[PDB]
């Protein structure tokens, strides 16, 4: 039954490992877009005065 | 083996409705961040 | 060994959800903080001119 | 039950690194947006 365990454990480790990778690239798809909006707006202020 | 079905697929439901939670919670403040963002901006720009 | 089955997936939920409500702790706090350090930092520029 | 002691095992220690992985990433991208707002918040101020 060991060829099952290893199975079970593959199996949601790949589920697992997906679900990860799609939070990372999310976490760091709206931190990029934070500091892009921030660094545009501290341009705008500092450009009009 | 449908024993070992049953295993993956209940917890696959557990871990993609948490998976599911946490994207809405980013998603949600990350939103939320950059309304309040635009907001402070207008502000800011609006006294001078 | 149903009942295995169900200790197997137990355990792990208690460990899911556990990681699960700590990440929502986490992404709550440093949101909440962010947002109280920028309204912060805009009271000081209008306070400021 | 071994095998399911190993199972359970296994995948907690999946499970726990890539929770410390989001964990310190959640940390990173939160402390540099701190730093990057202080930092221009200088700026302004700064300039008037
Ligand atoms: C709760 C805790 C988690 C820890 C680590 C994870 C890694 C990848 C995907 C995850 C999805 C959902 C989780 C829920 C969770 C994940
Ligand atoms: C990208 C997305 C985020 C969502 C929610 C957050 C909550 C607190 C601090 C955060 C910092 C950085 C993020 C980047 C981010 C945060």
């Amino acid at each position: 039954i060991n060829e099952t365990a290893d199975d079970i454990v593959y199996r949601l480790t790949v589920i697992i490992d997906d679900r990860y990778e799609s939070l990372k690239n999310l976490i760091t798809l709206r931190a990029d877009r934070l500091e892009m909006i921030i660094n545009d707006n501290v341009s705008t202020i500092l450009a009009s005065i």
